[PDB]
């Protein structure tokens, strides 16, 4: 009578174990975590309420003020409790087949879904756990806040606080770590498995490093990208499968309705990227067969012609394009007129004859061409600290679930197979809570796991016929009805259901526990298989399929009732050691299962484990790939690199480690006003614009840097391919003759952490730059590092705890001196130039001399371009270059310039570039004497000031910030005898202080903080050699002496028997602008600004309108200068401006500009401001060094939110008395300081408030304590913090001597308590810096009694 039930994953998991015992999900309830739900669905019921957690609205009512919660609410019997985090509302309905699709609503369904109407199947549709209640937390990425990760822990706390079960979580970042995730999210899941709360997460859809580009190498083992928080221990990590039967739109052909072998009939068809069978059929076509591809198209793929020369073929014959492959029992091809693939054995019996076809409008059932087969995109592992996750695996691959408005669909990924995983947890905590009544609360979550893992059936690739890795399905695929009949579980010596051995040598040596809940004894027969990668020879690159090494017979055991045995596994692997190392050169995994069973029966007891370990050193695998110098020596090739091009093109944007530096053009006829971009250190432009990795006369590539201000090759920063997870990465500068690297000249000020490049798809970056690590020639202390040999040397470390740190040393030269122009002659019978033989001044070295004249087109030597995109002005020299001969000479073509219109050009390998005009020494070959003319030289400010005895003395740069152009603006000297504020943003405008019939000696200009009163120490000092003629060798830029920005605040500036002091204000923040007022008197509107110590106060206001001109809003101006199209306002007597109407002029186009006593510029759009009423006010919230609730003198929250000058932070609000809550912010990077409630009243006078919410920024850093030898049986190692708390530290899984944790900043203590007998010896004490790994190397001292 009621629809027969869907099974295609019922059977498959064995849900039908768990029902019959009566385990269908009542009582209990989920809490799902996901992007939306359709509450009044079919689908969302439960058969009874008595059963029920939650028996009413007035039950979740009690629930919510018990737990605090003053939001959400109740839906229905099915839906206890639902809340939009985001919006903080209850608008809970996600897209209100695309048009009623929901992630959050699919997801639902397949844990609790408990349909008693049919589908389109005639089937009726359950999930695992069909009488469970359902929670609903709508949390989800958005632009604002990109991690929602704060959302996330206020979702999950609240499931907690209100009564759930499980929580299913989609939240997830590719490369999880077990030991080091972020403190609130793991504390959050750490207190539900404290409340009996099972927490079940998606491994991730990214597949492996590389997944976008190709396989990872041989040589790369550390390819797992499970994401986090899966990989914590805690969460179970669910890995995908695809399900054996699909429901989707097929295509029937009716006379083959007798092949059960075909679907009866009904086959299974693939589109491209664009779908075009609407426009054919919808819901009888006859087709006619066709043997060759030369002269609707039944064809048979063909290897060598292309899709589209198929398809096009079938147009110029006369229907459709049915395309059937060639290769027997392949699923369909991606094919990247209306056109569609399908499977050979379908039109084996298709091609015999001619008949009907129909394109079915309807879903229908058929089996999979890629079923029981792990998803192409689930998460494999490692863990990035070497754990094995994922934990299981359940069919996640073509789901036909629930979506909006009682309708349904299909959907792939890890998301689809987690709440199978969520569901099976509540049917397996029932019945753990009625067979073990005596397991507590905190015991229960890691023993709903480790039965669901141990009771998982092991898959076999059915392609390779190998039993998959463990580190793609990990304990195998869920089996409900073993978990739940089987009174078994297996554990290694961690008590967890799988085992992560660590490094191995010769052998593998492990300890597997039997667990027995059962009133009688057990006697199971055990095997352990042994698996490896399996590597393709031709490509030196991992299958991702595996290769079984040895089966291993262990006998037999029995696990004693209501108890436990303990079983020891042996193997020796070095058999396999040299075959192996072949293949995999810098290790492999050894890992497997070990599957216990009756020692009577095959088919009762089915128990296994997984483990992995690692033949090698895990910790110490390449962190980045070898430089593409280094590579391109050895004839090697790295993983993302792109070999097109000319021979040694090294684009930039290519994928590479490497070094990379600013390249700025020296220009003849005009001052040069913008720069080139970056390039690779070491690469040069030819003359088809290409960079090329040139080579000296040696045959090898030069790394040289000339920082002397030309912005031209002045530093050198880090570029990497990142193959793992890294920490503390940092650049360090040593003399080349320091060959230990003891001596550190300079560090860069900050050290570095992030991603390996994983590349899952066009949004995951294939490298890295790390502008960050720029080394522009100047020690610790500011000095300029003299002209040299020095090693620029990157080191880093893995994110395994024990590791080595690693480094890349690139050999690097200073070198700050143009090359040598002496003489030349010139033959005026062949018009011969014939330069001196090439020199240069300095270690560098010369790479290239030219000789250029310069084209006049459009009466001009140069081109003005004007790029409208990025609305910029380039301006460059028109340089027509004469070929050099063999011989070094070039043949002047005096038809097209001058003898004197040519220049000589000579530059080195670090970018230091001499001009000479021949003609500057002009009045057989002529001797002719060369100097150089000083094109290329550091851009000088303007200084036409004449200080007078009334000035202080202080001097500063100004300059008119842009709105619409992108380009430098002019900026000159000018005094500070007021205003003593700086905006440290090298704009232009007030970035430093300095100093200018007098004479000064000994020059000494020293900053200090403002409780420096005794000038104890300064931040920042000039360098020797300060004069007051060179404003540079004075000038602050609010900076300390390592090249950091100093903290917003007040300094002392002091320049030294005279000792001149003042004190300086730093400050970056841009004026907040006001709504002002808007009047219309006599027809035409007026607007007046509000009137205005701290540096906020406003010196100048403007108004004007950009006035539109060549479809552009700026102007080019041959002096070159860049203007923006500014027609100002006169401010009236009154202090209002007349908006008064011009011919094409709108009031989006007028604005309103205000500079700050700091120099920070702000300007807003005159429609934005008068967007505010006459009667309204406006409130602004932030935090300085977030979601809010704003509620009205009633209590209410506001409603209809008016937002301010495009500013979600700023509301346009009635007059009144008001409070604003401060609700989440990422409490992992900030700590609140001040009140998460204020009060604040809006009204005439205070028209605009302005609401801060105080807070410090958040570190990290990693402290490892590494002993001698390891520790005496006993010994405990825990860190001491400064509010005397003792973290303790556990033994690495890879480094048994090494103990480490990853910490916020702050002072620490390595503690350790041994045995009798011994001692420390070494520091303990840490004062911890970011993003810094901080190494304690220890000593293990024998000690006895005096
Ligand atoms: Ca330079
Ligand atoms: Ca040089
Ligand atoms: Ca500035």
């Amino acid at each position: 009578s009621l629809p027969p039930v869907n099974t295609d994953v019922h059977d498959w998991v064995k849900t039908k174990g768990a029902w019959d015992k009566g385990y269908k999900g009542q009582g209990k309830v989920v809490a799902v975590i996901a992007t939306g739900i359709d509450p009044a669905h079919q689908s969302m019921r439960i058969s009874d309420v008595s059963t029920a957690k939650v028996k009413s609205k007035e039950d979740m009512l009690a629930r919510q003020k018990a737990a605090g919660i003053n939001y959400g609410s109740w839906i229905n019997d099915k839906v206890v409790f639902a809340h939009n985090y985001v919006e903080n509302s209850d608008n809970i309905k996600e897209n209100q087949d695309t048009k009623y699709e929901s992630h959050g609503m699919h997801v639902t369904g397949i844990v609790a879904g408990n349909s008693k109407e049919a589908a389109a199947t005639g089937e009726r549709f359950l999930g695992i756990a069909p009488e469970a209640q359902v929670m609903f937390m709508r949390v989800f990425a958005n632009d604002i806040m990109g991690s929602a990760e704060s959302l996330f822990i206020k979702a999950i706390e609240d499931a907690v606080a209100l009564g759930a079960d499980v929580i299913n979580l989609s939240l997830g970042t590719a490369n999880g770590a077990q030991l080091s995730g972020s403190k609130p999210l793991m504390e959050a899941i750490e207190k539900a498995k404290k409340a009996g709360v099972s927490v079940v997460v998606a491994a991730g859809n990214e597949r492996v490093y590389g997944s976008d580009h190709d396989d990872p190498l041989a040589t790369n083992p550390d390819y797992g990208l499970v994401g986090s928080p899966s990989t914590g221990r805690t969460p179970t990590s669910v890995a995908a499968i695809n399900s054996k039967w699909v429901i989707q739109r097929l295509m029937t052909v009716k006379e083959l309705e007798n092949r059960a072998d075909l679907n009866h009939g009904k086959a299974i068809y693939s589109e491209s990227v664009d779908f075009k069978d609407i426009k054919d059929s919808l819901g009888q076509f006859a087709y006619v067969k066709e043997s060759t591809d030369a002269g609707i198209a039944l064809i048979e793929r063909d290897p060598n012609k292309t899709y589209d020369e198929m398809i096009a073929l079938a147009k110029k014959h006369g229907l459709g394009v049915l395309i059937f492959n060639n290769k027997p029992g392949q699923s369909n091809r991606s094919m990247r007129f209306i056109s569609h693939e399908f499977g050979k054995a379908m039109s084996q019996l298709n091609g015999n004859g001619t008949g009907s076809l129909e394109f079915d409008s309807v879903v229908s059932k058929a089996p999979s061409q890629k079923g029981n087969e792990m998803n192409h995109f689930s998460n494999w592992g490692l863990t990035s600290d070497g754990y094995l996750k994922p934990d299981i695996t359940a069919p996640g691959g073509d789901i036909y679930s629930t979506y909006n408005d009682n309708h349904y669909g299909s959907q792939t990924g890890t998301a689809m197979a987690s709440p199978q995983i969520a569901g099976a947890s509540l049917l397996v905590k029932q019945y753990l809570e009625k067979t073990q009544p005596n397991l507590p609360k905190e015991k229960i979550a890691d023993i709903v796991k480790n039965l669901l893992m141990s009771n998982a059936q092991i898959h076999v690739n059915p392609e390779t016929k190998t039993t998959t890795s463990p580190r793609q399905q990990g304990a195998g695929l869920l089996n409900i009805d073993g978990a739940v009949t089987s009174g078994l579980y297996v554990t290694g010596k961690d008590n967890y259901g799988s085992i992560s051995l660590g490094n191995i040598t010769d052998t593998m040596t492990f300890d597997v526990t039997v667990h027995n809940l059962s009133n009688k004894d057990k006697t199971l027969r055990y095997d352990t298989e042994l698996l490896t990668d399996h590597v393709d020879p031709q490509k030196g690159r991992f299958t991702l399929t595996s290769h079984s090494l040895k089966t291993y017979q262990g006998g037999e055991v029995t696990v004693p009732a209501n108890g436990k045995v303990t079983v020891r596994v042996t193997m020796d692997v070095s058999q396999f050691t040299k075959e192996l190392t072949k293949q995999m050169p810098n290790g492999y995994y050894l890992e497997g299962f070990v599957r216990f069973r009756d020692s009577q029966d095959d088919q009762l007891n089915r128990v296994n484990i997984p483990f992995v370990g690692f033949k090698g050193q895990f910790e110490n695998l390449a962190v980045a790939e070898e430089s593409i110098y280094r590579l391109k020596s050895q004839g090697k090739t790295g993983f993302y690199f792109d070999e097109s091009g000319p021979k040694d093109d090294i684009y930039v944007g290519k994928h590479f480690t490497g070094l990379v530096t600013l390249g700025s053009e020296t220009n003849v006829s005009t001052k040069t006003i913008s720069d080139n971009g970056l390039h690779t250190l070491g690469t040069f432009k030819n003359a088809d614009g290409k960079f090329i990795l040139e080579k000296n006369a040696q045959g090898n590539p030069v790394l040289a840097i000339s920082p002397n201000g030309d912005n031209n090759q002045d530093f050198a920063a880090f570029k990497g391919v990142f193959l793992r997870k890294y920490q503390g990465l940092k650049a360090s500068v040593y003399h080349a003759s320091d060959k230990e690297h003891k001596n550190p000249l300079w560090v860069s000020p900050e050290s570095f952490k992030g991603d390996k490049n994983f590349n899952s798809d066009i949004r995951f970056a294939k490298s890295t730059t790390l502008l960050g690590t720029a080394f522009s020639g100047k020690s610790l202390t500011g000095a300029e590092l003299p002209d040299g040999h020095y090693h620029y040397v990157v080191s880093y470390y893995p994110d395994v705890v024990g590791a080595k740190r690693q480094e890349m040393t690139f050999d690097m030269i200073l070198d700050r001196q143009k090359p040598v122009l002496s003489q030349a002659t010139f033959d005026p019978e062949t018009n011969r130039f014939k330069p001196e033989p090439l020199k240069d001044r300095g270690l560098a070295g010369v790479r290239k001399d030219s000789v250029f004249y310069l084209e006049r087109k459009d009466n001009k030597p140069y081109t003005v371009t004007i790029n409208d995109s990025y609305k910029y002005v380039s301006v460059e020299d028109n340089k027509t270059f004469v070929e050099r001969q063999a011989d070094g000479s070039f043949i002047l073509p005096l038809d097209k310039a001058k003898l004197g219109d040519f220049y000589y050009m000579v530059e080195d390998f670090a970018g230091n570039v001499a001009i000479a005009k021949l003609g500057d020494h002009l009045p057989t070959p002529i001797k002719l004497k060369l100097t150089d003319g000083n094109y290329q030289t550091k851009e000088t400010l303007k200084d036409n000031l004449e200080m007078t005895q009334s000035d202080t003395g202080l001097v500063t740069n100004q300059a008119q910030l842009a709105v619409v152009h992108r380009n430098q603006p002019q900026s000159q000297l000018t005094k500070m005898n007021q205003d003593f504020f700086i905006s440290p943003n090298e704009d232009g405008n007030k970035d430093f202080v300095a100093f200018k019939n007098n004479v000064y000696n000994d020059l000494t200009v020293n900053v200090y903080a403002k409780d420096d009163h005794q000038k104890q120490t300064p931040i920042w000092s000039s360098q020797a050699g300060a004069s007051v003629s060179a404003i540079e060798s004075t000038a602050w830029y609010g900076i300390t002496a390592r090249g950091s920005k100093v903290m917003p605040g007040d300094y002392q500036y002091v320049v030294t028997e005279h000792q001149k002091q003042y004190t300086i204000s730093v400050n970056d923040k841009k004026p907040m602008i006001t709504q002002g007022r808007f009047d219309t008197i006599n027809g035409v509107d007026h607007f007046t600004p509000d009137k205005t110590l701290d540096s906020s106060g406003i010196v100048r206001e403007e108004v004007f309108y950009l006035a539109k001109k060549n479809g552009r809003k700026f102007d080019v101006t041959e002096g070159i200068t860049v203007s923006d199209n500014k027609v100002y306002i006169p401010k009236n007597p009154d202090g209002s401006y007349t908006i008064s109407k011009r011919d094409g002029v709108t009031l989006s186009d007028y604005y309103y500009l205000v500079e700050d006593r700091a120099g920070n510029v702000s300007f807003a759009t005159l429609r934005d401001l008068k967007a505010v009423g006459k009667d309204k006010a406006v409130v602004n919230f932030g935090l300085d060094l977030f979601t809010y609730l704003v509620r009205d003198a009633d209590g209410k929250p506001i409603e209809n939110l008016e937002y301010y000058n495009n500013s979600g932070n700023s509301l346009i609000l009635p007059y009144g008395k008001y409070t604003v809550e401060l609700l989440t912010y990422d409490t992992n990077a900030a700590k609140l300081e001040s009140d998460k409630i204020v009060s604040f009243t809006l009204s005439a006078d205070n028209n605009f408030q302005q609401v801060t919410f105080k807070i410090t920024m958040l570190a990290t850093s990693q402290i490892t304590a590494h002993f001698d030898h390891l520790l005496p049986e006993g010994s405990r190692v825990s860190l001491k913090t400064a509010q005397d708390q003792l973290i303790p530290l556990e033994q690495s899984l890879y480094v048994p001597k090494a103990y480490g944790k990853t910490v916020q900043e702050g002072t620490y203590e390595v503690v350790v308590s041994l045995p009798k007998g011994y001692r420390i010896e070494g520091n303990t004490k840490v004062n911890t810096l970011p993003n810094e790994v901080h190494e304690l190397s220890l000593r293990l001292v024998k000690v006895g009694d005096a």
